[PDB]
């Protein structure tokens, strides 16, 4: 069945997973060097075995494509992961006038009242962020995040270059080329960065008409983190295909230190107690093909019928 | 045996290996995606099966710890790996008044008389480089190069950053990280660069007391390259593990692009004929400590008994 390898990559950490520390101060069982494969055509790699929220990896992709960085788009979008980063900026800024926040998501954890007052705040930062235009450019903005490594990386000449957009060129001009890397990792941001690039880089192969790709990711969440990295990635491996007059070839995710939380160990194996229902089918308009051009409703997710969500604590 | 790995991965690009071309215009097997692993508690992956030379494989390591560019120092050490990429600078400047020249390497292959013209031009070369300091300085220097990718990254702020200093410190005061990533991947360089780094990326780890370490190969020549490849870094394992005080794990080498040149497939099916003997020994100097002050006296290799060198030309 399509989603085997994550399980199989799932009973693996539990088998042969060594116990190893970590920052967010909780315990990981780990392993180091893993990679598995989907031949995306075969079906999408979306998990039949626990709800993952298509619409939320779907908004995320295309903030990405537009080489955006402001959350802004996000929250249009009723998407909100990455709302805690931009929160944080703000709150360690002379303008938050507010409660006690310092430390908002690990207490929210064992909240002495948080809860509301941090779900809140939340709130009304995002709802600035959607209206106040000047508040947005200043706390809605990331900066530094894989939009802008993607289509905007900083040269030492203050200019900037489109990684993405010269990688698809390439693919159209010179398929069979081995140097089709786009990369996320920079070493000079990476030492003051909030959270280095976990999808550090991603190499493109085409053969036989087919257009294949492979993701380094340094390190990953087998529960949280990786069934929307197999999403994410494989939705771009059809989208680049879909722009190159590509057929879509396999997707292959390689592993630096893949590992699951202490504290998701019940919950992965309820999900290891469900059998794969049969994987869905994307659909992409016809019509267009730009990709950096595509909108929430050129993309269609046909078929998914998943398991009821699992719902695990984010560990911090 | 520790070099099956190898050869499984050789035998499978004959097998599952689909024809693909490339840029030096000759033909290919190819498959995308694979990664192998080394236990280098069981010993050291210089291959038996055929002799690999570890006087060049140490030299050029230590080049690249130096931060080193300069092709001085490996010609002071008889090697002559990096030769091409000078010379051919070299020839392509004002100053060359010499013979014609131009595709010397690929012309050789075929040579009307080049052999001696093209070897003696370079015995030139070379000899000025270790003599004539200022020619050394001039044409000697290759510049962006692993030495300068891991130990002087140019940043946006015309400073320079060691990736490689960094990434070691970090090992003895946080170990259990998953950050230590070297990067040679420049997205502002390789638009522009003769040969951009097929090592392009790789990550340490360490648990139980053990250091790992994982490569990520964009591309790779299976039959010459490879061979090289894994002792270099292994090499590099033990180096780094021997400076932290830690024990040294497993090497695991992840594949891009992996290839076999159509004119080395009788070559590698003669390898594949041979059976591996027990693997060798590395021996570091005690004494010492700080790695970017090894020097080649200070790297022993223990019990190499292979099987004599085979000779395949290069594809160009
Ligand atoms: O697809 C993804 C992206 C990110 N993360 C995780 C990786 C780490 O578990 C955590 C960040 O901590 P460090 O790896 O930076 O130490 O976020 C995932 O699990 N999966
Ligand atoms: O360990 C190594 C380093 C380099 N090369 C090869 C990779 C390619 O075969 C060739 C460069 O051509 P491109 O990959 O840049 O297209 O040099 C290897 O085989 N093995």
């Amino acid at each position: 069945m399509l989603e085997q390898p994550y399980l199989d990559l799932a009973k693996k950490v539990l088998d042969e997973g060594h116990f190893k520390p970590d920052r967010t101060h909780t315990g990981t069982y780990s392993i180091f060097g893993h990679q598995m494969r989907f031949d995306l055509s075969k079906g999408f790699p979306l998990l039949t075995t626990k709800k993952v929220p298509f619409g939320l990896i779907k908004s995320e992709l295309l903030w990405f494509l537009h080489g955006d960085t402001n959350i802004r788009f996000l929250l249009q979008h009723r998407n909100h992961i990455w709302d805690e980063w931009a929160f944080e900026k703000w709150v360690k800024s002379d303008e938050y006038h507010g409660p006690d926040m310092t430390d908002f998501g690990h207490r929210s954890q064992k909240d002495p009242e948080f809860a509301a007052v941090y779900h809140e705040e939340m709130a009304k930062f995002d709802d600035r962020v959607l209206h106040d235009d000047a508040f947005a450019a200043k706390y809605g903005d990331l900066g530094l995040v894989y939009g802008s490594q993607w289509r905007a990386w900083h040269t030492s000449k203050g200019d900037t270059i489109d990684q993405l957009g010269d990688v698809i060129e390439q693919i159209k001009t010179h398929p069979y080329s081995r140097r089709l890397i786009v990369s996320a990792w920079n070493p000079e941001d990476v030492p003051t960065m909030a959270l280095p690039p976990c999808h550090t880089l991603y190499q493109f192969y085409v053969n036989d008409g087919k257009l294949s790709l492979q993701l380094y990711q340094r390190s990953a969440d087998i529960f949280l983190g990786v069934p929307f990295g197999i999403a994410s990635y494989a939705l771009l491996t059809h989208l680049v295909a879909h722009e190159c007059g590509l057929e879509v070839g396999e997707f292959i995710h390689t592993f630096g230190d893949a590992h699951l939380y202490v504290n998701h160990l019940d919950q992965i194996k309820e999900q290891l107690s469900r059998t794969p229902r049969p994987a869905p089918t994307l659909q992409l308009n016809p019509d267009k093909h730009d990709i950096f051009d595509f909108d929430m409703k050129d993309i269609k997710l046909l078929n998914y019928d998943p398991y009821p969500a699992i719902k695990a604590p984010v560990a911090v």
